[PDB]
């Protein structure tokens, strides 16, 4: 027996597993219960914190993935594949994954925790894309990631109600984030210094727990990866939750608020996600059905009213975007769309995909965002036209609330890095039109190229190296940058300073979108008041 | 006797006046009465065609300009005296002029008529820098231009009324239209090819005879320079054009309206007093507009120009239409914080943001806001010398290239065959500072060829190509095409291509987009803003 896989946390003994990488071996444990399972009367209710147990607790391969959607629009590609669920559906999901370096680390490490992405509909700790291994074998940090619930099993809400308060699959990352708090010195890691990253839903989930102080004491940095917590996404207000947890409870044959949800309890969860897509108001793209509710409690506000309110120094932050943010979100629903043709769009179409791409304004806004992402020289070009409505989607939902953010908590005392991913991985299945879509900067981050079965190039590791080498070392001083030789410099809402990250060296670039960003985030809201 | 010098019109003889020109002799006609004196009981009513006369009248030298105010801003600088009155301010100043080759043509020859700008406020066809002699001994037109009463005595209104029923200056432009088709020939002009052009509110008066049939059949062709009838400040509805009127009545002591007795009051001040407070009936402080201007009241114009430009069948109309380069400097000058003639303007953020509500005054604040969205650079949104630009192009754009664009596109879209030019020479002899660019007004000039005036200090570089556009001009005039037999050529300007010609010392050049991106904010945003 190696006793350098058994580990005592609070609640008893675990059992872990020796993982291989290139560079040696890694101590990983998978599968650690942090809650009860949130199963039949414990549905849609806050976490409860997981009781003790007697025996060893067999940590050494991924626990299931919590209910929600597959993907199936191109069944069997690996571009939508690498996001499905690789391990059983259950609602039986509240798992966390540590993994650290072997042996041991004795003295205090690091920490870096996991928040996957996926519209808070989707996602798993477990996908191949998160591996743990490489970052820690090279980095030599302590590495955590955590299951937590979503779609309605994590997000339906009756506001004011104790039966489905909303919310929960929040205090999931919470009650996980509390976990590594008392448990995380036990695999050599220093509490005292955790960085949250995550990507997407990830990104705007760690926004979040900058926002709201009973999770802001459980972490010293944050990296926001293709998200943020102002996106016109990743909220909801009371109203709209309210009207949409009343939609899926009628469609799934429910008639008071704790009838309602006992009725939604009694129903097997595969019925809940069959019907989550059809409480939405319209036709869209980049918007999903259950997201955090700001109802007073863990947001005290909006989060974009609580970012302009926020002493921030004190706080680093790592922020970035991929060039292409909107591409891979056209193919769900903006007409013209597909992965299989060059998607050359008429203006027609154009004009249609925007009232899908910016769903829920009026005609107005709609003309203005058609006044500014036409260009009147060329107002029909279909090639044009496609990259344009890619930018509509990706400066709307990710690029420009991405730079609000930077730029608000740089101009509130926060020291603030932001970056361009700029490489197209030489294993992308997309198109080529797509360019550097969402989401394909995280397998460089987890250092995925170092894996010699896939067959990524040599300057592609060189480069993964790179950027886990930034990681790391933001994670421990925050600060990316690495002994001088071309320096990464702060974002600053005056000169707007951020690096593109590819295959050759830094170089610095001024201005997220500058131009388009000052209409989503400066007139935009305006215009809606009126 | 000269009999070179003598002709008969419908309303009697004329005696005329012998011109040297630095090319040779040309026959001016100059003063020549169009309408009775819109004097005493006749002020504010549309004009009377002159009576005959007995005996010949003497159209030797330019008659008196038409009362308006006088700039007094820079007293003593060229580039405002310039425009200033040359003759005496009176209210009998209803004459016109013709220039005619020496000798009288033998064939009908095509007729220029020029319509000054001025805002609606000033002007005078007797400024030197309108001086028809080069244009008639080059190009071999006979050359036309009109006195037009502005300020109130052209365009106060009290709409309904019969005492003052407003656009009498337009009024003024039309009789001496109907006098060209009369009387054009006996100098030897084809009134069937008489073509309009004019500058700024003189551009936007062309306009307006494009758009008031009973003014459409007295002309074949149009040229708008720096100028439209669809302007935010060309044109004014008749609530707002009654306020004005009431209100400079108020403030002369005119009791507030049986409309009779209120212009009867009106009629018995002294010209100066109502000159005297003309500016202070405005609704707020601004650039670019004027108190007193053509109304849209369902006679002459039956509808805004906008809509008459979107309704309308323009097949076999050639227009010809542009701006300067910077269109908008001049103008900031006139009540823009910080600034000056004098110094650099260099205006910071705020002086910015205050500039932009007067340069586009009388918008609701959003409306504003969405102006200072556009015209911002948030890479470099306090930088002083972009912030003047940036204020130049917002108050150019506004009131004379985006309504030019829209004019020429929709022309073009429905029918007429559009050239479209920017002026880019900035004149050796301009007095303005360098900041100021090619100003609004400097290429007119040009267009009449006055560099080619010794007693003038042009280059001979200025003289060649004053030439080559008093060309383009008569070839278009002639011919519905600025162009000649093939070498550079000047295409159409279509609402796909927006081609239009760079004019300047080199050849032309042809580019695409008459500042598309900024006037598709102007106008096809904008207004869908204002409706809410």
């Amino acid at each position: 027996e190696d006793a350098e896989l058994l580990v005592t946390v609070r609640g008893g003994r675990l059992r872990g597993i020796r993982l291989k990488t290139p560079g040696g071996p890694v101590s990983a444990f998978l599968g650690i219960p942090f809650a009860e399972p949130p199963m039949g009367p414990r549905r849609f209710l806050p976490p409860e914190p997981k009781q003790p147990w007697s025996g060893v607790v067999d940590a050494t391969t991924f626990q299931s993935v919590c209910y929600q959607y597959v993907d199936t629009l191109y069944p069997g590609f690996e571009g939508t594949e690498m996001w499905n669920p690789n391990r059983e559906l259950s609602e039986d999901c509240l798992y966390l994954n540590v993994w650290t370096p072997y042996p041991r680390p004795t003295s205090p490490t690091p920490v870096l925790v996991w928040i996957y992405g996926g519209g808070f509909y989707s996602g798993a700790s477990s996908l191949d894309v998160y591996d743990g291994r490489f970052l820690v074998q090279a980095e030599r940090t302590v590495l955590v990631s955590m299951n937590y619930r979503v779609g309605a099993f994590g997000f339906l809400a009756l506001p004011g109600s104790r039966e489905a308060p909303g919310n929960v699959g929040l205090l999931d990352q919470r009650l996980a984030l509390q976990w590594v708090q008392e448990n995380v010195a036990a695999f050599g890691g220093d509490p005292t210094s955790v960085t949250l990253f995550g990507e997407s839903a990830g990104a705007a989930s760690v926004g979040m727990h900058l926002l709201s102080p009973p999770s802001r004491g459980l972490f010293h940095r944050a990296v926001l990866q293709s998200g943020a917590p102002n996106g016109p996404w990743a909220t909801v207000g009371m109203g709209e939750a309210r009207r949409r947890a009343t939609q899926l409870a009628h469609l799934v044959g429910c008639p008071n608020d704790t009838e309602l949800v006992a009725c939604l309890r009694t129903r097997p969860a595969q019925v809940l996600v069959n019907h989550e897509w059809h409480v939405l108001p319209q036709e869209s793209v980049f918007r999903f059905s259950f997201v955090p509710v700001v109802d007073g409690d863990f947001l005290s506000d909006t989060p974009e009213a609580l970012i302009n309110a926020g002493d921030f120094h004190g706080l680093q932050v790592l922020v970035g975007v991929v060039k292409d943010e909107g591409s891979y979100f056209l193919v769900y629903g903006a007409p013209g769309f597909s992965k299989d043709n060059e998607s050359l769009i008429s203006r027609a179409e154009f004009l249609a995909g925007v009232r899908v791409g910016v769903p829920q304004v009026s005609d107005l806004a709609a003309e203005a965002v058609v006044l500014h992402y036409t260009d009147w020289l060329h107002p029909e070009d279909p090639a044009r036209l496609r990259e344009a409505l890619s930018d509509v989607v990706g400066d709307h939902n990710v690029v420009c609330p991405v730079a609000q953010l930077a730029g608000r908590l740089a101009a509130q005392g926060a020291r603030v890095y932001a970056y361009v991913f700029e490489h197209r991985a030489s294993t992308l299945s997309w198109p080529l039109w797509m360019g550097v879509p969402h989401g394909y900067e995280i397998e460089f981050i987890f250092g995925i190229p170092l894996d010699p079965s896939r067959n990524y190039t040599a300057e592609e590791k060189i480069f993964a190296q790179r950027l886990m080498r930034y990681w790391a070392n933001f994670a421990r001083t925050g600060d990316p940058n690495e002994p001088r030789d071309p320096q990464w410099p702060p974002y600053t809402a005056g000169a707007q300073q951020y690096v593109s990250l590819d295959l050759r060296p830094l170089e610095v670039r001024r201005g997220l979108r500058a131009q388009a960003c000052a209409f989503w985030n400066r007139f935009l809201p305006k215009l809606l008041s009126a």
